């Protein structure tokens, strides 16, 4: 899809695809050069694949947490921006983006869930996991329910799970133990079991993904959701009154996401790494530029200084930014793939009833170190 003439993006479908499609209409016209931004499905799994044949596009967004994998493949190009370019981000997202003392993408702004809620339905959010199923049950008079979220992505559980003890990869004094996984403790356990309770007694349905949660909360008949801030331009839509807060704690211990830096990588097979450079140092991490992002899909706590400062205002910035402090920032080893395969099986397999939670987490723990043999390619073309 790639040619030396122009720029091709890639970036999630929940994101603000369509205000960088505008940067690109403002590079275009400078320069051109036309950008053109795609979103395709499941485009973090898909971007190793393509590359190694030689095709992918000229940058991919996503997440910080898979560009390690990326980056020990040779998938992606070293980024040089220079010292007056690195002042203007924040340190920690640079420390996002850097793998093996090398930068890696560019940071563009810092995600984390909060827990978002219907103010007329909900004046005072439960601050506890364990008063939700009552929650529930009280609402089911008016009608509705208290809580849907994504069932489908670990992304949106592992924040409960994590909780009372549940982790990725054991951090000692400054690397990552691959062997060393937390999915399997008791704490872990005491989370995805509580989820499953809430699924088997009809709190929740095992079938709920990103758009039947969305639409219920939009419409009003579920009186809270767990998103991040890409999900907001959506509600303001909707015009439920909702407010953005604190996720509720479980067993007295708060709730805490996976903190993810939205970056953006150069492909190392792209014939266009200056343009690539050019478009996202002076047209996209500027404050015009991350503005036409942000108005379409709200970027959360973005990366350039100038412009966070304009937003940190935002009741609901504060509030990610609590929920972020109270996670943790994702690794981004190449084995954070695997873990993510992994708890992606165990949740859907014990929320579904295939399995139980104390199995279904037991064969996550193993495959978080086991499943590297799959991803470990080694370059299907060419050596290391
Ligand atoms: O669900 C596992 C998944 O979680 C994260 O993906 C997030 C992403 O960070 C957000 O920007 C947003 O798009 O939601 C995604 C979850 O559907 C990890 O970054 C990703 O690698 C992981 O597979
Ligand atoms: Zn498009
Ligand atoms: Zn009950
Ligand atoms: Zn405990
Ligand atoms: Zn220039």
């Amino acid at each position: 899809k790639i040619e030396e003439g122009k720029l091709v993006i890639w970036i999630n479908g929940d994101k603000g695809y369509n205000g960088l499609a505008e940067v690109g209409k403002k590079f275009e016209k400078d320069t051109g050069i036309k950008v053109t931004v795609e979103h395709p499905d499941k485009l973090e799994e898909k971007f190793p694949q393509v590359a190694a044949t030689g095709d992918g596009p000229d940058i991919i967004f996503w997440a910080h947490d898979r560009f390690g994998g990326y980056a020990q493949s040779g998938l992606l190009a070293e980024i040089t921006p220079d010292k007056a370019f690195q002042d203007k981000l924040y340190p920690f997202t640079w420390d996002a983006v850097r793998y093996n003392g090398k930068l890696i993408a560019y940071p563009i702004a810092v995600e984390a869930l909060s827990l978002i809620y219907n103010k007329d339905l909900l004046p005072n959010p439960p601050k506890t996991w364990e008063e939700i199923p009552a929650l529930d049950k009280e609402l089911k008079a008016k009608g509705k329910s208290a809580l849907m979220f994504n069932l489908q992505e670990p992304y949106f559980t592992w924040p409960l799970i994590a909780a009372d003890g549940g982790y990725a990869f054991k951090y000692e004094n400054g690397k990552y133990d691959i062997k060393d996984v937390g999915v399997d403790n008791a704490g872990a356990k005491a989370g995805l079991t509580f989820l499953v309770d809430l699924i088997k007694n009809k709190h929740m349905n095992a079938d709920t993904d990103y758009s039947i949660a969305e639409a219920a909360f939009n419409k009003g008949e579920t009186a809270m959701t767990i998103n991040g801030p890409w999900a907001w331009s959506n509600i303001d839509t909707s015009k439920v009154n909702y407010g953005v807060t604190v996720l509720p704690t479980f067993k007295g211990q708060p709730s805490k996401p996976f903190v993810g830096v939205l970056s953006a990588g150069i492909n190392a097979a792209s014939p266009n790494k200056e343009l690539a450079k050019e478009f996202l140092e002076n047209y996209l991490l500027t404050d015009e530029g991350l503005e036409a992002v942000n108005k379409d899909k709200p970027l959360g706590a973005v990366a350039l200084k100038s412009y966070e400062e304009e937003l940190a205002k935002d009741p609901r910035i504060a509030a990610t930014m609590e929920n972020a402090q109270k996670g943790e920032i994702m690794p981004n080893i190449p084995q954070m793939s695997a873990f993510w395969y992994a708890v992606r099986t165990a949740v859907i397999n014990a929320a579904s009833g295939r399995q139980t939670v104390d199995e279904a987490l037991k064969d996550a723990q193993t495959n978080a170190a086991a499943s590297e043999e799959l991803r470990k390619r080694r370059e299907a073309y060419f050596e290391k």
